[PDB]
């Protein structure tokens, strides 16, 4: 039974790459992280940095979430994302995703003791 914390490493961190190389990364990573078990999930962002500085943006710049909750934070720098979203074609069991890597800041809501990110909230 997973924390919040681990939840977000799991979807969202992928250290071991600087960037998306290939248009099936998502295909991919989205198996891989077992985000395609029971169903397709829609849209997910994985983080190319490390756990460290995406941990640090707990400490950033601190703005609202979309859902009005005021635990947010906006990385100061921008950083390695890819963007995975399903593609019209996509129906479960077969997911399918589109690839879009980009350089972008981070806002994360954060949680907990120690103060780690628990939510991936938007990309600017
Ligand atoms: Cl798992
Ligand atoms: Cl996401
Ligand atoms: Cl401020
Ligand atoms: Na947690």
């Amino acid at each position: 039974k997973e924390t919040a914390a681990a939840k977000f490493e799991r979807q969202h961190m992928d250290s071991s790459t600087s960037a998306a190389s290939s248009s099936n990364y998502c295909n991919q990573m989205m198996k891989s992280r077992n985000l395609t078990k029971d169903r397709c999930k829609p849209v997910n962002t994985f983080v190319h940095e490390s756990l460290a500085d995406v941990q640090a943006v707990c400490s950033q710049k601190n703005v609202a979430c979309k859902n009005g909750q005021t635990n947010c934070y906006q990385s100061y720098s921008t950083m390695s994302i890819t963007d995975c979203r399903e593609t019209g074609s996509s129906k479960y069991p077969n997911c399918a995703y589109k690839t879009t890597q980009a350089n972008k800041h981070i806002i994360v809501a954060c949680e907990g003791n120690p103060y780690v990110p628990v939510h991936f909230d938007a990309s600017v």
